[PDB]
């Protein structure tokens, strides 16, 4: 099996999960099926990925075939920032829950802190492709999301792409009902997030590492961009353990008690990515890997950088 990180709610969040961004229809269903078979219990989803209906199919299949029980699955989705207006929070969540064919979510995340123009255009933008903002804020969103927890439709709330300033704004809001259980952010040896992980952990907030393999198929990749999978120094450590680069990149987070959600639709890779509980990176190897920090992001979202709550201006 695979280990977990205990949340502030005492719920157990499986430390490896399956990413689903850009997992195509026609592949994502088989991907979820192979992952469950391979021992994955945590699946990371989102409204904006537009494939929740197929993830839902796969989960239902495995449950009705007795491969797994709902209570042993840990399903996460995210509210997109075109839906921060209160009534849209409900409508957006209802579509996610119905697509996923579930009666509750384990975690529901604010996907990004900056609000976008409210509505069903997911990427409202000007002529240059710059995001158009909305006046509803992540605090408005959180307020409405808290009702879902009151109603037992979501077990816990969290945030994604929040800086420590934005988490402080959240924690320090008077009249807060629920606290975020996780902050899902990009994290890997080129962006080690030392200060942000230290902050979150000090507040009882776990970290979920996204793009842990450096998202090698991001359509905006430039050949001069760094490549973690092909990095000779990462590959050196892999070799030392007779493991793959990807397995080292995943194990890196487990050893920092950080949840990690590599994405694949390739059955061999889905299996490979969870074969990370039979080796250990040594203290010196962990130190070497941490030294690779470049403060480099695969996910800059520069087209939203002019917005008030754009998260990446702050140091952490
Ligand atoms: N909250 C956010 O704003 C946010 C942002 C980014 C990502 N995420 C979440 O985090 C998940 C993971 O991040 P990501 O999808 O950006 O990138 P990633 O997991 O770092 O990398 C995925 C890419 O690596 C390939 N791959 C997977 N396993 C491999 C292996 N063992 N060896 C070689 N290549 C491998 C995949 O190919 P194949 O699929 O073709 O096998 C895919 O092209 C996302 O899917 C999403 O769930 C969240
Ligand atoms: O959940 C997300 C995701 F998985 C992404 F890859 C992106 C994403 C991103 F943050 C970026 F910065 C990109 O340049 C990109 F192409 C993306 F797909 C994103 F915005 C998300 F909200």
């Amino acid at each position: 099996m695979a280990t977990f990180v205990e949340l502030s709610t005492k719920a157990k969040m499986p430390i490896v999960g399956l990413g689903t961004w850009k997992s195509p229809l026609g592949k994502v269903k088989e991907a979820v099926k192979v992952a469950i078979d391979a021992g994955y219990r945590h699946i990371d989803c989102a409204y904006v990925y537009q494939n929740e209906h197929e993830v839902g199919e796969a989960i239902q299949e495995k449950i009705q075939e007795k491969a797994v029980k709902r209570e042993d699955l840990f399903i996460v989705s995210k509210l997109w920032p075109t839906f921060f207006e209160r009534p849209l929070v409900r409508k957006a969540f209802e579509k996610t829950l119905k697509d996923l064919k579930l009666s509750y979510l384990d975690v529901y995340l604010i996907h990004w802190p900056q609000g976008f123009k409210s509505g069903d255009d997911l990427f409202p933008r000007d002529d240059k492709g710059n995001a158009i903002g909305g006046k509803a804020t992540f605090l408005d969103a959180w307020e409405a999301m808290e009702e879902l927890v009151d109603e037992g439709l979501v077990k816990a709330l969290g945030v994604s792409n929040f800086s420590h300033f934005q988490i402080e704004k959240l924690l320090n809001k008077p009249g807060l009902k629920y606290k975020p259980v996780t902050n899902q952010v990009e994290c890997h040896p080129y962006l080690t997030q030392e200060k942000l992980i230290q902050y979150c952990h000090s507040k009882g907030i776990t970290v979920t590492a996204y793009s842990p393999l450096g998202s090698p198929d991001r359509p905006w990749a430039k050949p001069e961009d760094p490549s973690l999978l092909e990095d000779p120094k990462i590959k050196e450590i892999a070799a030392k353990h007779k493991k793959t680069a990807a397995q080292v990149l995943i194990r890196f987070h487990i050893q920092r008690n950080v949840i990690v959600i590599p994405k694949s639709v390739t059955p061999a890779r889905i299996v490979e990515n969870i074969q990370v509980f039979d080796f250990k990176l040594s203290d010196e190897e962990m130190a070497t890997i941490l030294s690779f920090n470049r403060n480099w992001r695969a996910c800059n979202l520069l087209q939203s950088s002019h917005l008030e709550d754009y998260p990446f201006n702050a140091e952490y």
